[PDB]
């Protein structure tokens, strides 16, 4: 059909048909006459798979051969998503596919939709390791993901009465084809025993033995012929386990239960044994497995042989257990495994929000992980001693740089364990990583400010626009050429093209296409009839108090009382989607989506609004229902408080599909700004500046209700009951927050909010120049490609140079 | 090689080795020069399956057109072992797979060693229902086995200090190539509720709901093209199972527990509510299975179109299930659905072991399987009304026959229910259903004459001749052809060869050949030196105080006090080999083999007794070590007490493969006897009538030992810790047992033993008279061919014709 689909050869496509029967008759044993679009996705997914094959073993193969430096990203977190279309993407092979399956009669785009997302995350951190492994394949990088391989990911969110249900997402139960079993690379991990001290050392006993099983999962670079490899672990019990007879068998499930579930908190430590048990569990499999490939090439050339990045602190216990096999096992002393340690791991921080910030408990690492906690101990005290030496007397900042947490019950400060213990430290966007400097890491920064560094996020322009956007892929195509999809910087090409009439034409084409799309994806799945020539508001994303779904909801109802007051006037029609799921103990979360659905029972049954205002909650927001929506956006919201939100990468999403993004000054939506140019963004609100005055003075939120009537009215319309008829109270904990303990001040951007969203409905007035605003952001969206962030880590803290060069087929 | 295991075609050989190399590359993602022996194995294993797919799919297919009568085998276990050898052997492939695999530089044998056995059942019952299903392919049937996919089989038997330990059998850490998942057959399954009464009778409501997964293994016929099913449910939660979150989400494991492991008891019920599940779980999965293909073909017809045969009482639950899916779901009356039920369902019974017989408490089936409990109540009044009218007044005989047994705890009698819901019922051998019309069941065959059948059990000569001993296989095609395989009663035709010499030398030769490669295997895996001139005594079988494993080790230490006495004397060497597994909770059996190996430590040990006398107990009993070690047999030890084994099926394993038999007329003893000439069988002991004579005067075991020296020094070496020097007292339980609590009469047939095992000895001396008595067994083992048995459970039970006429290829 389209270029950047790639050819559907006459050769190429009687294979690929001869194949889909071959896998179809042997592999799923089944005739033609009994097999259903599922039996059918299932033989396009074991065709397709095969093309990887090759191309997968050759990869490993010369790793071996050439023998380069090996980056490890440890994370407890990779939201892949789906599988079978990008593998076509990256393979060339999609138009081919396209082709052989229409000739069988099969629509691959029905068969795409069959395909469970790989949900083994919570949303932006788990997302940004699926762009990141897809960059480190595309730039030719040594690299292999290690994680968990959750039996249940994500939980699967249902709405019952405008309430958040969860279901477990069962992703396994129709079989993966895309993991590979290598149960001969199982490797044993201790847990709990003791240590006894002898003279050769230090001596870890008695300890409960988990097995973990490795999963290989190919990450296929863009056209390079390059396949990585994400491992991922499963635990299993050994077959001595408990060995009245059957209660010994049944209770293996105790150690299996590790990789059993994904925790479903976004920006939320819980200090729960099983999570702590599922973070040493990744971290011991994965160095033995670091350890085994590095002495198939004494330890002084580990750090130039082996790069470990750790995802956030989930995987800081990578630090102490290097430690302890070099000490313990390797039998090196402890400067020399010091100093290759520090070499070998950098830290990225993604979160400023404290409850966030990981505190285990002294008595959990205690009991589950003794030696760990010796080793902690000493290096918190050698740490200590350094900092004493540098700030002679400053007693308090040797309290404040501790490991260790005084108080009730003594915490570890993991953050501060992987500054101690990694070469380089980074946030995820310029602003985040200055507030690193000048807050919560201040006292660090002023010992070692060479290891603080900025890699802005980005988003792989592969699922994010080739994939979920083919038609917008294409009109580029058709300008500047392919090249962009591997070099995204090449868009600013595009800047010559915004007073082109027939480009402007294409580019809301493509828009609108992508609308009518999205708006019979909502009849068909959900039966809900929405206005496809509306301007499509969409905030999707985790639903959390800092990222202020409740001043989007502010504004919709004033949008509502206005209409309801000038009934007659005229006003830019708008459907607003709201998206996200909320962790299942996070209560005010839980209140946020059911006010969500209680605005959208009152907005979209009034017949005096009509077609005007729609209110919608997306349900079940993940990887493929971002892939439908993000580019059937036109506004994007991104109204996170000023120095909450550590980058978002939504954000980028949005930008690279065209829509315009109403935001703050926070995380990324700064430099996307500074990249399209301050008049073609919609900013409004406090900056950092002015939320530290404000904490200084005191956020009194009645000063809003006092002085905005608009507002008022909002508030007591939530008390009264007038969007809650049979329980008037229901909202009470929401309009008590809003009043008296918001953290995110949400009153007091609201003024500046409906204000600026007032400019984003006149400017949707005018298509032609609403367009070229369209085009000016794509056009400057090139920064916040995952290829520009990765060449920055490979540079700047792998020390490894990326390439585009091809293996060879 | 030899002729019987097919033509290895250029053209056949080249295409499986281009298979070989496509599966290991794309299907196992290895390069040759990584490959371990699994993979290698593992190659092999798909690229033999490729060879079953389309001819399960012609199969399934031909049913559809033609439907048949389909015959559905209900069993709790099915003890399968190895599937590649067997699937080579049937599909004409074993000769081309050989020569494909030493082309690619491979040992096919080496590669077969690494195959687990599918060890879902504890021994004879769960290893007739495997050879049941492979003659229902050979003889054309529509026939379904039915079970559990069991996660852990029969545990792995090792020991430790003479002691047995148990490990986990887990079967499946590899994964199973042999299996499909079908989660798209995926059925609901019903615990616990209530049952309300309504005007449109009777509804089970408030249930938990296990689903049950469907797991589909082929079965290939002998040479016919015939690929019959073996479907196995897997217990699986719903996805809102449960639904703080985590623990719901790990709570799953409850539902799952139901397939996780085989009660591995022999013989033996335990009342637990795990095992209950298990029951009703295959019942409930299967029935709906059954219903469903039969509305794809008026409950009129069922029966035409339908046979459940059921393996013991473990899927008694079958008989209320069907009355229950027939009265409350499909509206039919009582006794419609009734006379449908009987017609349709058929009941073997293997034991009389008052200890093996299930009696599921009342209070068990009232919580679990409420509605259940009401038809069987409902069955027994009905039942009880037409004892009284065709016995009056006759209270006792009301009493006997109840479905409902009275006392401390209400219990249901299954078997009382099979009897009551089935058209049939055999025994498994003409001794044992003779012993059901006479004691356990004589008031039912008063009542219902005409439902009491024999089907004597037998032997799959494929896996039991053609795969275990190709040797003996190819000598016997040599003379008469290869048409015996399906068709045993051909061996007949080899007492023309008796007085052969070519003949008599070629069948001592291939024991001779089959002694030296287990006595080699022996060295390899378990380092122990045999003299492979010495008679093989043998005795594999789970360990139980029935089938007296006891008796065995009493001559065994009077072999041993004999040449200690006269140390200078000529004695016939033996090596004397005992194996099998002991029910983890059955203390009895603990202790016996800890006697056999404590024997083993004196006898083997002692410089006097030379390589005249060895003991040796065979770890970790099971399918694939009866493959090797039959073949291997001189002698073969049936000495369970007159009436306790129902038939055993060992005895004509041996019988086939060139072995003597020691034994009491027990069981197929009797019939294997008749076949062969009581003049070619080593029967000793008590008959049945000699037991029941006892039994009345009562069991004095004292006699014994007042009368007999040779067994009073025994019992005083056993008392003394003359096998125990370092715990005395050790076999003080044993002892005390054999003295006074022995239902088995171990020293009753002592003397008996002992002068038969002097006879066999002597012929022993006589090589080539050894030889002509073996032929003379060989000859006349055909009546045991499970082809037989199968011939006959369809023509007098399940009304359908078998057929030895191939479907195309
Ligand atoms: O850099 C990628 C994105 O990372 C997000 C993040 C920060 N922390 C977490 C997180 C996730 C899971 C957790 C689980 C347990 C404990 C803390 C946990 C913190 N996720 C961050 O909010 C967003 O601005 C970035 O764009
Ligand atoms: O007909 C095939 C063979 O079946 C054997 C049998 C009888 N009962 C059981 C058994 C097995 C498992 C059980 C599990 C639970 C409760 C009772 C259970 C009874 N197994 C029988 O001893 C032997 O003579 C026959 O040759
Ligand atoms: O001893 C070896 N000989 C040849 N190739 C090897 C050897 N060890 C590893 N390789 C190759 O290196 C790949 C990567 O293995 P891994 O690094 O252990 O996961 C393997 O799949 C092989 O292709
Ligand atoms: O509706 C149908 N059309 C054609 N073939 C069918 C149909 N239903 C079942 N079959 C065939 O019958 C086989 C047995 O299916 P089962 O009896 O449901 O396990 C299937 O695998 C098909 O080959
Ligand atoms: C990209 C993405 C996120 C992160 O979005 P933010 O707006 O940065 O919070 C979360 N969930 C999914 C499914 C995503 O694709
Ligand atoms: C045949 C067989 C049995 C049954 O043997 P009996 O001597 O009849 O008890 C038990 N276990 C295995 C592994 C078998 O192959």
């Amino acid at each position: 059909q389209i270029s950047v689909r790639g050819l559907a050869g006459v050769e190429n496509v009687t294979e690929l048909k001869k194949n889909f029967n071959r896998h179809l008759h042997f592999t799923l044993v089944k005739d033609r006459n009994v097999a259903t679009p599922r039996d059918y996705y299932f033989a396009l997914a074991h065709t397709v798979r095969d093309h990887l094959v090759g191309r997968w073993i050759r990869t490993q193969q010369h790793y071996y051969e050439k023998d380069p430096k090996r980056i490890y990203y440890l994370s407890l977190e990779f939201y892949m998503g789906r599988t079978l279309q990008n593998t076509m993407v990256n393979l060339a092979l999609e138009n081919a596919c396209d082709e052989a399956t229409y000739q069988l009669g099969l629509d691959m785009e029905e068969l795409e939709e069959i395909e469970e997302d790989a949900g083994l995350g919570n949303g932006g951190l788990g997302r940004l390791a699926a762009c990141f492994l897809d960059s480190m394949a595309t730039l030719g990088l040594a690299a292999y993901g290690y994680g968990i391989r959750y039996e249940f990911g994500i939980f699967n969110q249902k709405i019952c009465g405008g309430w958040q249900m969860e279901e477990a997402d069962d992703w396994l139960r129709y079989g993966n084809p895309w993991e590979k079993a290598r149960p001969e690379f199982t490797l044993p991990v201790h847990f709990y025993g003791r240590v006894e001290h002898t003279s050769q050392g230090a001596k870890w006993v008695d300890t409960q033995v988990v097995l973990a099983m490795p999963y290989d999962t190919p990450v296929p670079g863009y056209r390079n012929n390059v396949v990585n490899t994400m491992r991922l672990w499963s635990a299993k019990a050994p077959n001595d386990f408990n060995l009245g007879y059957i209660q010994a068998v049944l209770d293996r499930n105790l150690a299996e239960n590790i990789s059993r579930v994904l925790y479903p908190n976004d920006n939320f430590f819980e200090g729960k044994e099983l999570r702590l048990k599922q973070e040493y569990f990744v971290v011991a499999a994965t160095l033995q497995d670091i350890i085994r490939r590095f002495k198939s090439s004494n330890f002084d050339a580990f750090p130039d042989k082996v790069a470990i990045q750790l995802n956030d602190t989930h995987p800081s216990l990578a630090i102490p257990e290097l430690m302890r096999v070099l000490v313990d096992l390797e039998r090196l002393d402890w400067d020399k495994a010091w100093e290759v340690t520090v070499k070998t791991c950098a830290y990225t921080n993604h979160t400023v929000l404290p409850e966030a910030l990981e505190r285990w408990p002294v008595h959990l690492l205690e009991t589950l992980l003794p030696r760990h906690l010796q080793i902690i101990y000493e290096i918190n005290q050698r740490f200590l001693n350094r900092v004493a030496a540098a700030f002679p007397g400053d007693v308090d900042r040797l309290r404040r740089m501790s490991l260790v947490e005084e108080g009730a019950v003594k915490r570890i400060n993991m953050a501060h364990l992987c500054i101690a213990g990694s070469h380089a430290v980074n946030g995820v966007a310029r602003i985040h990583s200055e507030i690193l400097k000048k807050t919560i890491f201040k006292d660090f920064y002023e010992l070692e400010p060479h290891k603080f560094q900025n890699k802005t996020n980005g988003i792989t322009p592969r699922r994010w626009l080739v994939l979920c956007n083919p038609g917008l892929a294409e009109i580029i195509a058709e300008r500047i050429g392919e090249e962009y999809i591997s070099d995204l910087d090449q868009l600013r090409k595009l800047l010559s093209y915004v007073d082109d009439e027939a480009f402007i034409r294409d580019v809301a084409k493509v828009k609108q296409e992508n609308k009518l799309k999205f708006a019979a994806y909502l009849e068909r799945e959900y039966k809900v009839h929405i206005n496809p020539n509306s301007l499509f508001d969409v905030q999707v994303k985790r639903i959390h108090e800092y990222k202020r779904q409740l001043l989007n909801c502010l504004h919709v109802i004033t949008l509502y009382n206005r209409i309801k007051k000038e009934p007659n006037k005229f006003v830019v029609p708008r459907t607003v989607m709201i998206g996200g799921k909320a962790a299942p103990g996070y209560h005010m979360a839980k209140m946020i989506i059911k006010l969500i659905t209680a605005i959208g029972d009152v907005v979209n049954h009034d017949p005096v609004v009509g077609d005007r205002l729609r209110v919608i909650f997306l349900e079940n927001y993940r990887v493929s229902l971002a892939e439908k929506v993000i580019p059937a956006a036109d506004l994007s919201e991104q109204i996170s408080t000023a120095g909450t939100e550590a980058s978002g990468t939504g954000n980028m999403k949005f930008m690279l599909n065209g829509a315009l993004t109403i935001g703050t000054m926070d995380g990324a939506n700064v430099e996307m700004a500074e990249e399209a140019g301050e008049e073609n963004f919609f900013i409004f609100g406090m900056r950092v500046e002015d939320v530290d005055r404000l904490d200084q003075r005191g956020y009194n939120a009645q000063e809003y209700y006092d002085r905005i009537p608009e507002l008022r009215q909002i508030i007591e319309q939530l008390s009264s009951g007038f969007f809650s008829p049979k329980q008037p109270d229901l909202f009470k904990d929401i309009v008590n927050m809003l009043m008296h303990h918001d953290r995110f001040k949400v009153f007091a951007d609201y003024e500046e909010y409906v204000k600026c969203q007032e400019r984003v409905s006149a400017l949707y007035k005018n298509p032609r120049e609403w367009t070229r605003m369209v085009i000016r952001n794509i056009a400057t969206s090139g920064k916040f490609s995952s290829d520009r962030t990765i060449a920055q880590y490979a540079r700047e803290i792998w020390g490894v140079e990326p390439s585009r060069q091809r293996l060879p087929a």
